[PDB]
């Protein structure tokens, strides 16, 4: 009889690099891209060795559609013990008091996490108000331009951004609490995804009270700092707090939604007293709202890097992001780099072109070309959002290799060293200024010896370090 | 020197059995629980182990916002090379001319794939008709009672559902072209998660143009058949095909949304005509819209599940879940059981369990704590939502793991001797007649020796085939 | 020096005679033309020359912005009493015990009084049903096509209608039933515009109920009939009654929301009781929310027209309505027209000319030419929206002159007679079959000395009987 | 038999005086209490006793829906000569060229003008940016708050407030253009219901042009003004003029639409151009969509009262409003008094009470009581919507009786001698300040000989003067 049944059994269990070697090969190609590569994009990160095992296991079978004491159909006893671990874990990691903070860890990824939040909160066109997307706020936080509405925040709910004051580079908070009072928000962000500095969650939260609007933090960028304390907590100040469950978090592509339980209102007469139902608002949105069968294998991977982040070498690591972004930024400072608003308090820093002459759109091209990666981004005051003079950078992804103020110091000249490729590639276009233009040039023959001279020097360098997971 | 830096290192190479036990034990309790199990849950089914091993891999550490040729980062150059190897493999496994068909393989899951088409063809407040949830459509084709808009699908758009014909069991399609013209769907979504038999595409797709709405079409639960062709092929009749990329696809949670791309209008007389714009508006809905950086570690996954679905195991082993359904459906038919619709052209079928004198609700939880997993459903003809008729068993999950019509035999037995329990424990209740009491009863120590005789057997019988993965 | 400032006030009390001959004589035109024609135009009438004379007065200078007691500035204590002896009246009218029910009526007309239901007890998108436009619905029940949302209240709200049953010309109340579970009305709108027999109030207060929707009549048809008993009264079955303060209440143009005040729910171990919020939410959508000054001049036309229609005279003309109603129904039903429903219990019938070979397209313009005016309306069962068959005549207006049995039997034999003329026409262009031909034909010579035959003779008629007004 | 048949006929034909004493007599009060006060609400006037002839008419009876040449029912042959006579008059009393310029005349009131406008080109959910309600804005303009979206215009569209620069009292047009590129308008309103001066409608022009919106004028209250030159136009500027009918017009209740069309872009390589479609969005929004039955009445009052406007006598009688004007405000700023803004270009001007020492809200319920009638107002830089401490006086009202600056000097006196009345009632209250309590002293004994003896001298110099109409 013809059995190609015992291959077929054999083929589910065949491993990846006998079944299709295709991607086996376009895997190990990354992982080497990963491991010469100095990166610096501040949303980046290398996921543990214990994370991405998790990932990839079993648990990625049982479809568990529901809540713990809420499943549909019979099997979820281990997703159970799963699920309820896994938000134990996160309500520890910030020092929440169960009792006054719940947690839903079903969301998709970040994006789907805060559109979850405004399906629950806000409903459909109600309004709400983020940091401008050119100023340092995420998409998600609302974007629109004259013609069409682009985010999906912005289609099915009504937004409008608030600005950085061009002339401080911080949040213009009075501007703010101005508008909000004509625009009258229902929600307001606090959350950025390339603001150097802190948050005044303190004054937001006053905002978001004199306007009745629900205060939720982003906090995905520095979900790792504030669990290790090196950044003060959205907790104290805000009713909902979403986040990603990688960047500072080191974790798999994820996302959660944190949301205050307990007591609202005081009624000082009235005796009886408001609560807070985030709770059944938000799990409802998330299900049977917007999600169906949660990823019970990416649950796992943030379950184990919840606890990864609660031990003391988790709390040493932020420590180092904010010092290695700190020794960063002075390097760079030192050097006559205008850094947007002079500093950072967090991992990242966004470093204005202008002051060398040059532009990050042509400088995050180049840099790339050097194995360097990072993004460019508008800074506070440009002139045109089609050539934005500033580029992005952060530690967390590099220093979680083992890179030390010391070494990000050399970081910082190899990058410098990269700008002043781009402004020699800048003045040969000159006259003739276009973005096609100089990036044909750089692929030209005459610089292609001068970049691969640079680029040598930053792979060895890159190469010194390990490389989570493989 | 303190140097626990040495040490944070480890922590992020630290297997995962070292690393946190806690969850190690959660998955290898899990994967116990799979192997002694019969899984009949229709939407079920056991990944490949080379789909589990490209999702965790350091894949997940690149964010890739954008498309191919549209990246916003430097860095995507082997991303690229994997989301247009995948999206290539896909328009492969359903043989579509690339020409007449694009693909998007960045959505999340299966909903966030459904929710963006409707985004980006739809629009806020479009009417939208679906298969009602009760007569076997899923949640994200719309869902909303007479109090509160439930599904998302509902809430941001206006959905109205066209039911099954309960004398019959199948769709009923006049009914559908009649109240089409007094609703004026924009899209009419023609997919199922509970539907013995095959759709009218063809049927479905005239309604659509008399009204002037798009066909999509929901296949998540039928992909795997479709791609090997046990199950006639909803591209050559709809407008957008989504699908999940689990279930009979036996690849990742992920999902993908299939857009016909070329020449849509005529103009006999007018010389040029229209096109297909639906590519630029899916994939301006899965992002900037919806979604943020891609899953690349998923798209792996997706990948090789695709391949894995090209091959000629992958083509029988569909065969064989269409003939092990029928051998099934056929056992119980002849034990006396109603199947809905009389059998079923796909992997699955419900069984109104009326013919036996008990309900899905009671039957479910017994089979459940036999080791025999499925889920209730609402039957044709139904009575009350909450008192449920009807189990919706599917053979992929099982036949998966290599279970034969002569199995799916004793399958269908062992069933039976479930609901004679499910009988007994009903007639002990009887007069008092409440679910609580029902639970109880079982859980009660009459039973708890006879539900044990029964699991025993059905675990002994499960262990005797594999398990893909471990 | 130069005065014409005492001429200035001359022109300010120059009779209209004076002041504008130019539409003195558009006016005493079209006096003439309504005193020299059979007006059958169903929603027609002619208003008391009471009412007129109130129209008209130094009340249209007060701004009376609010409500009684809520008015804004100072002077509105004469347009007070006017207003609540108007509403007084209007609940006399229609017998309601003034703790049940109250009444708004500032409302413009008649549209802007249903608009206003809407935005206080649905709320933007909320769904409406209402009989099919073509069937026998308003504009304002709701109208749109594949294309676009024609009228206001599909545009701001979802609506879908309801149909006649095109077998037996009356409402399909057991398809409505059917469909509302589907679409989940949240107002069912219990009125017509073109309906020859009553509405089963009752039947529809039960599928409101059972689907949790208000239920609105809009009886701006029937307003008169009911409030002198002639036809059953919605009012004790609805919670909120629109109707124009015109047709056959024979008032100026303006609208009314009667809503039911008072006890809702009962709650038999609750307690306390839910209340009728209907007050409030109507009146605030009237004011501050759709309109601004009220109409006072028209408030005083539409209270002595109140008056007017709680006489004993008013009560004898309604009678004689519904009387010659059916005088000229069945005339023309024993000439072999079909008159849809088989009759009325109305003012008005549709009779649909398939009976005698033509439509009510070429119908209506031709008797127009011989100074007897109605409108062409789709018949139940009509194959195309633009080749109407059906014409609708009611009998309000003529025998608000004076008309009765006896007079409308010769009315039906000149309708008749201008259907002979139509037919010949339609001979002519035959085989060319166009109503741009049509309308011409009869323009032309050949028939212009037989229309102006027959034209003579209904004028001569119609000049026998008074005008009130002049 | 029994013949009150004739007796019907009859009274259709009475009298209002006789068929109706009651509102005889409440209109025949009406008239005398506007005799004997000095009205100063800015949008109030006496109607032309050729408007109130116009008015109350056959032209009442006639139901034309549609417009001329796209009417319905047959019957419209002289009620297009009239609708085509207004429009034609209106285009020519703003001196519009017809082929740059359509208007529509059917609105009912001022209100349903506005929200006509925005369903025809901003659609649901569009933002609309009008001046705040408290800085002299229309409530159709947009008015909400943080609780309810209060204005209709609110309700169905999103709107945003901008508003008056309280050190000034101007509007802030900086900050318009400011606030509009973060909202993202689509139709920006210049119009006001109580500003003293012009409006920068070039300006404005610029701010609509820059972020891609309609500009609509609201002129109602300076519609006499513009019409007469007293006030620059808006119609070089604006793409919409919404007008009320009375106020400034002197009409009856009514509103028009204008719209420009024609050529709207340039395309100085594409050859042909884009062209202005306001007028079938605007007119298919009146109609089909927001009304039905024109009242054909009322376009007869505004025919002859736009005949009215073209006149000699009128164009003077505007020059006498903001002379009187200037006049009155010139006398209150000698008296000490702080009129907002410093003056005013139009005919009405906010005095700020705080200048004296009270509130309009006190002082405007003791003017009343003194037969001097007006209404209170929020002033520029106002700490609470409740104590409002402005009035607003206009001239139109009182100098369309005869009023000279002679005259308007002792209106000024007498409205002091109010305010000082006020200022005493407000001392015995004194530290008891409650509006309750304010209203009640003035009703007591001990005042009532003081207001009894200020109010025979503002009556007794009323009556001097005529009062068109009656
Ligand atoms: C600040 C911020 N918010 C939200 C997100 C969500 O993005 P993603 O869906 O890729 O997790 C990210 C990216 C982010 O940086
Ligand atoms: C028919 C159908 N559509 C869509 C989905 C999407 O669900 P999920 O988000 O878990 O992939 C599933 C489940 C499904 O069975
Ligand atoms: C049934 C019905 N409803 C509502 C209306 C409102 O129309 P109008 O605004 O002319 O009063 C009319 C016409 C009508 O006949
Ligand atoms: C500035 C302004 N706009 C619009 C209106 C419309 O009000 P109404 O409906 O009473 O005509 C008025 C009042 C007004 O003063």
């Amino acid at each position: 009889d013809a059995d190609l049944w015992s291959s077929h059994d054999k083929m589910l269990a065949q491993p990846l690099k006998d079944s299709d070697v295709e991607v086996y090969n376009i895997i190990k190609k990354e992982s080497n891209r990963q491991r010469v590569g100095l990166e610096l994009i501040a949303s980046e990160n290398f996921a543990s060795r214990a994370v991405l095992e998790a990932l990839g296991s079993c648990l990625n079978n049982k479809y568990s559609e529901g809540y713990p004491g809420q499943r549909y159909y019979g099997g979820t006893e281990f997703i159970d013990e799963l699920e309820t671990l896994c938000q134990k874990r996160a309500l520890q990691a910030y020092k929440l008091d169960p009792q006054c903070w719940g947690v839903n860890v079903q969301p998709y990824s970040g994006s789907p996490a805060n559109f979850a939040v405004y399906t629950a909160l806000v409903e459909p066109h109600g309004r709400i108000m983020g940091l401008d997307l050119p100023d340092g706020g995420h998409l998600t936080h609302g974007f629109m331009t004259d013609k069409k509405k682009i985010s999906a925040t912005s289609i099915f709910f009504e937004s409008m951004p608030y600005k950085v004051n061009p002339d401080t580079g911080y949040i213009n908070y009075d501007q703010l609490e101005e508008n909000a009072r004509l625009f009258h928000p229902k929600l307001i962000i606090a959350g950025t995804s390339c603001y150097s500095r802190n948050l005044e969650y303190a004054r937001l939260r006053k905002i978001a009270d004199e306007n009745g609007a629900y205060l939720m933090a982003d906090m995905a960028h520095i979900s790792g700092l504030v669990a290790a304390g090196v950044v003060p907590s959205p907790f104290e100040h805000c009713h909902v707090v979403t986040t990603t469950t990688h960047k500072t978090l080191r974790g798999c592509r994820a996302g959660m939604i944190f949301y205050r339980k307990g007591v609202k209102s005081v009624d000082p007469k009235t005796g009886k007293e408001i609560l807070y139902n985030l709770e059944s608002l938000i799990n409802s949105a998330v299900f049977p709202g917007l999600q169906g069968g949660p990823h019970n294998h990416a649950i796992a991977g943030v379950a184990v890097a919840l606890k990864q982040a609660m031990t003391l070498e988790f709390k040493v690591y932020q420590h180092q992001v904010v010092a290695n972004c700190r020794a960063l930024s002075e390097a760079l400072t030192e050097l006559g780099y205008k850094i947007v608003t002079g500093g950072s308090d967090n991992h990242l820093i966004l470093v204005d072109l202008r002051s060398k002459g040059t532009d990050g759109g042509r400088a995050e091209k180049v840099l790339e070309a050097c194995s360097i990666a990072c993004n460019k981004n508008t800074c506070p005051g440009d002139r045109s959002a089609l050539r934005p003079s500033g580029l992005r950078l952060g530690t967390p992804a590099l220093t979680s290799r083992g890179l030390l103020e010391k070494d990000f110091q050399k970081v910082a000249h190899f990058i410098h060293r990269g700008i002043e490729l781009t402004l020699q590639i800048q003045s040969d276009t000159g006259v003739r200024a276009t973005l096609k233009e100089f990036k044909e040039r750089l692929a030209g023959d005459k610089y292609q010896a001068a970049v691969q001279a640079l680029r040598e020097e930053v792979e060895s360098f890159a190469s010194l370090f390990p490389l989570p997971g493989l």
